[PDB]
């Protein structure tokens, strides 16, 4: 039972009510920030009411009806519509239609599904009696000069397109947010009964509907939901079933956030914000060979052109890929306080630090302009951006990844570039290389520290073959007189925290043999934590063994090799499967690059053939250029060259044309013909394509590769007290 | 008495201690985010300790010593140095030097003064015995190719400059943040004893020092501090007095934040972030006649190039100047949900809304490229930005302003453009126009609402003449049957809140005659709040009178005409003084614009003189161009024109050169000579400069001006109950 109102306004100052016969009345539930003010101005006050809600309501799917009014938003909804949760009595229903008005993007879709869930669980009678609707946002925007048009479906788009004839070219884009519209556009597209597309939601079979919603929204269905994402994830973008509507809305929401925050793409090992940073820096000209610019410059361009979602989220992602203690192969570099292992979240603001691309980042970017990638509209349709980067190495394993969204997590450790290349080459030569044979090439992760991996070979193998498990690391130290001197910490472990843990044991009187702990790290000593013992007599190993058991000096790391595959689906994959799948991606990239270069080679040979003809009667060419007002047609007629060939001859300076050597031309012709011949056979013979990729992997491992940093070492179990 | 430590680390995991004879030891107090990691790597662990502090410590100036340890940061400092607050016993002092290492920018300066304050108030003995130092940041950065150099003073800069001879040009910039440096640069500039500039702070006369610090930091000195800012504000940017150091540091900090958040410049009525938005949009080409772009695009460019201080602060400032209910003359416009008076802070994200410059904004921007403004380096030295915009009208009064920082507040209401222009013209014709005569031209503020101003003429006058006071507004309504219908609300008043206030009185049984309150605002009815009475018999005036007394339907507004003057100082100014001071600014702007156009006119006449000579023997010109390999020297020799004149002749197409008419040339010559003549006399005769400005003001008032929106009306006092 909701709070009673007989006298006065329902929800004063929140609900903007209408003045209507309530069966003709319509309530629009909107999101406040995105469309609150605009919807109120868009509506017809005679029969349309607006209730703005700030942000998303809670997930009420598993909340008992006896308990659901505890939420204010929900209480307000029940008051607005005049129905108690869990009741089938609609005699107090205040509107004939209850309409969800939400954006077309991931957040709007999420808001829509949470509202449907509320109505399906707690007001099923309302939905069964046909009172719940969705006000569909446009599907497309169409710009024509200064004119903006919206299409709510494929028919309207075709109609719009065929009826504008004339000059301007129509730019079509996918519609995102209602907040982009003025009140007139919003009225015309979503609120006016004559022109909107208002879809009535059907409960259908209430048991199947509940079953589907259980899967989307219930905690106990976590496993079902994960399997659903792994099967259907690639599919993420009048009457309609509520089950069909919410399944597709929530699929779209879930895949968006999972790809945004959690799982990178297998092809280049990146998530969108990371890919957009690297791409944006490439366009800014921030090559490793030049000067860095303030990080702000890159952030501003990312925010303005590619990833408009908060300066902080962009900059924090930049920092991570600049920290040499975080990224095994930094994508970014430059002067500034990028923080330290003591606290990787404490770093200078983006107006101070400076950033350009690292040389390593060439492995992702160098082939971008060579017809290798697919491109898509950026968020507002004014630019294109690459969907994936044409990686020359499996950066996914080299820098790894971490994140979680909607219960789906990933935890990929970094690996050594040279070991991974050896493994990849083996897999290209023999796809049936076993998991165990692969482990000889790639024994373990390789972290940006010289600390030790102490996990046994057979546990490392199980992690690699199943894509999940755990490994352990220990700090590295030596003994000097009465001092334990630690020079290397486990990955992601803070020296300051370690010192705090040890000091705490000292104060708790648990470490009598330790008299002091000092942080002696400085420029001469990157990491230098000193544990001072009572005397030279004390058994340091025994002290260290206890510390390994009780502090971060020994640490454990979850591994979950989860990512978006070439098929667009999330999946946990073995090391072997990751590399096999990556190889197949690289074959496609290289094939496309070869095709791009062949075309260019052929165009250049065509020019050279013209230049050879020109050179072989240079005096006539020169005479024609000197004495003709229109040399081009004269050259074409008298030498039998085409327009392209003639323009190239005319392109040259008279001075250059005199300097034109036959030998030079003929050499380039020969050199280009032999290149084109090699390319054609690489394109036609799969085995020589494989050899090309192998030789390129070898050169890249030589140029950009480095030695293992984290030795794999067996240790006696840590012993406490 | 601080917590005691005899055994173990002092401040484990925070203080990175050194291993030194403590009189040779040095403690560096740094800000954690900006230089925490870098300072630890920069130091020499043998004699330098680092204590990072997150953000600014509290102002301890007026905290009793018996109470000051309650703060953890302060407690930590006392432990680190080994001295109790309020004690002169330095026998436990743990370091010979305590060094403040802070940035050179406004935040660093603020941090430095708060630390000095702490030490002067609570550890005066330490300062008196010469133990407190400041590690000076660089004054200048110098870029030379890929090389970065720092100078800690004017001497070092001169030395650096004279010893690089060769190719590259040195770019010199003002140094801001230590967070821009890598550890090696930080060591070399601030920490290494051989190369740093470490300044010892002197207490001097402790009574005068306390007196100065009282003024900077004590609550009871608010009035003194305000006067100090008003007198010295324009001045905001080995041994040194602590009083001199902190006065200049705090002056720099205070003026920075006051100009950033609170007081706009009189010249164009803007603060930096606003000026940077308008300038950035101008450079983006966002003219009012073209298409808008997503707000994100502008925000990203502002963040990346001009105002790198958070996407939110930039975008919120944009929104304000786009809202037609907030800005009397919007600087920005475009489709999207920019929010509403119901809640001006609820609006769609920057990836959705669209923004370009309004036509009005031409009044600030149109003369920017005509030699009118002073320019300065942007934050990182890579671009220039205007210090002020060359306003054609006193936008300061037209859109007004609001904000506060360090106790210094401003509250300027918007005014009507045409009334202000009439006043300004009167003041140009007669600077002795009285405050009272001015009030005939400018009776009152003019708000973006048709609500009423009910403040009497003599109170309006006092506000204008003193620059401070208060005015009041009332909602506007009509009576229809038994309904009160409100169509206009006071400036900045929310309809939703009003409805809430009225509903509250209803529930509290304080409004028996009111039976309902409805928000009927829609597109046909921008504002339409309906109060429903029991019957047609009821005296609505009496109900409205009570509502005016008890709700926002009548509101009051503080006025404080505070701004940065042409002299760079804050000051509260009368309307008369504002306009007189603005007029003087506009004279300088126009003088410079005239000079810019005169130069261009003269250059063009010089070209035309050459073209006339060429035209008067066109056949020879053509022959020369046809038959000479180097026509330019031949034209110069045979026609006696200079290189500039000859290039212009050759610039023309042969086709254009044939189309060259004598008449056309001679007309432009005549037209340009008469323009130049008018300009020279405007430059030489102050009275004709005044006439020019008046006529321009008249045209601008016609094009961009509009009628008063808020009528000034006398009302009977509101009567409650």
């Amino acid at each position: 039972e909701r709070k009673k109102i007989v006298s006065g306004p329902a929800l004063p100052g929140k609900l903007a009510d209408c003045v209507g016969t309530r069966e003709e009345s319509e309530l629009f539930i909107v999101e406040g920030d995105s469309a609150g003010g605009s919807a109120k101005q868009a509506r017809d006050k005679n029969f349309q009411a607006i209730m703005p809600i700030r942000g998303k309501i809670l997930n009420t799917w598993e909340v008992s009806s006896d308990e659901v009014l505890a939420s204010q938003e929900v209480h307000d909804i029940a008051i607005a519509i005049g129905v108690d949760p869990g009741s089938d009595d609609l005699s107090e229903l205040r509107y004939g239609k209850i309409c969800i008005l939400a954006d077309a993007d991931s957040d709007g879709l999420h808001i829509a599904t949470l509202l449907c869930a509320l109505f399906v669980k707690h007001f099923p009678a309302l939905v069964e009696e046909g009172h719940l609707y969705v006000a569909m946002p446009p599907l497309f925007r169409i710009d024509i000069g200064k004119d903006v048009h919206y299409a709510l479906d494929d028919e309207e788009l075709e109609t719009i397109l065929k009826n504008v004839k004339g000059n301007k070219n129509p730019q079509i884009t996918r519609f995102k947010g209602l907040g982009e519209m003025n009140a007139i556009q919003l009225r015309e597209t979503t609120m006016d009964p004559n022109t909107r597309r208002l879809v009535q939601l059907d409960l259908d079979d209430a048991h199947l509907t509940a079953g589907l919603l259980d899967k989307l929204l219930a905690k106990k269905r976590a496993a079902d939901r994960k399997q659903w994402l792994e099967q259907k994830g690639n599919l993420a973008d009048e009457n309609r079933s509520v089950a069909e509507f919410t399944e597709q809305a929530y699929l779209n929401y879930a895949m968006y956030v999972i790809m945004d925050r959690a799982l990178p793409h297998i092809s280049d090992g990146l998530k969108p914000v990371q890919r957009r940073i690297v791409y944006a820096m490439s366009e800014l000209g921030l090559k490793s060979s030049g000067k860095p610019k303030k990080s702000a410059r890159t952030v501003g361009d990312v925010l303005g052109k590619y990833h408009p979602h908060g300066d902080s989220a962009c900059y924090e992602a930049m920092v991570l890929m600049a920290q040499p203690f975080s990224y095994r192969y930094p994508l970014i570099e430059g002067q500034g306080n990028w923080g330290s292992p003591d606290d990787p979240k404490s770093f200078a603001a983006m107006r101070y630090t400076e950033a350009k691309l690292s040389a390593y980042s060439e492995l992702l970017l160098s082939e971008l302009g060579q017809g290798t990638s697919e491109w898509q509209d950026n968020f507002d349709g004014s630019l294109k951006e690459p969907i994936t980067l044409p990686a020359r190495v499996p950066n996914i394993l080299l820098n790894g990844t971490t994140g979680i969204a909607v219960g789906m997590a990933t935890d990929i450790p970094p690996h050594n570039l040279r070991e991974v290349v050896k493994g990849t080459i083996a897999l290209i030569r023999n796809p049936q290389t076993s998991d165990e044979k692969l482990a000889e090439y790639i024994p373990a992760p390789d972290l940006p520290t010289k600390a030790e991996i102490i996990t046994p070979p057979e546990e490392l193998l199980k992690i690699q073959t199943t894509g999940r498990g755990s490994y352990r690391m220990r700090a590295v130290y030596t003994i000097e007189k009465n001092e334990i001197v630690i020079t290397e910490l486990p990955y992601q472990v803070s020296g300051s925290k370690v010192i705090t843990q040890i000091a705490d044991q000292m104060q708790a009187k648990k470490l009598p043999l330790v008299v002091d702990v000092r942080d002696e790290s400085d420029h001469e000593n990157p990491t230098r934590l000193v544990i001072v013992l009572r005397s030279n007599r004390i058994d340091a190993e025994a002290v260290m063994s206890h510390l390994f058991a009780t502090t971060d000096l020994e640490s454990s790391y979850r591994v979950n090799l989860n990512m978006i595959g070439e098929d667009g689906r999330p999946q946990v994959k073995s090391i072997r499967r990751i590399l096999l799948e990556w190889i197949e991606i690289r074959k496609k990239t290289v094939t496309r690059r070869l095709q791009y270069h062949l075309n260019r080679i052929e165009k250049r040979l065509h020019i050279l053939a013209g230049l050879l003809i020109a050179y072989l009667d240079i005096d006539t060419v020169i005479r024609i250029i000197r004495e003709e007002d229109q040399p081009k047609p004269v050259l074409m007629e008298h030498f039998n060259i085409d327009e392209i060939q003639a323009e190239a001859i005319l392109e040259l300076k008279l001075r250059h044309l005199a300097k034109l050597e036959e030998m030079e031309i003929r050499h380039e012709q020969d050199e280009l013909s032999a290149k084109a011949a090699i390319i054609r056979e690489q394109l036609e013979n799969p085995e020589s394509l494989k050899n090309l990729i192998i030789s390129e992997l070898k050169e890249d491992a030589k140029k950009f590769g480095d030695e293992r940093r984290s030795p794999i070492v067996a240790r006696a179990e840590a012993v406490q007290i």
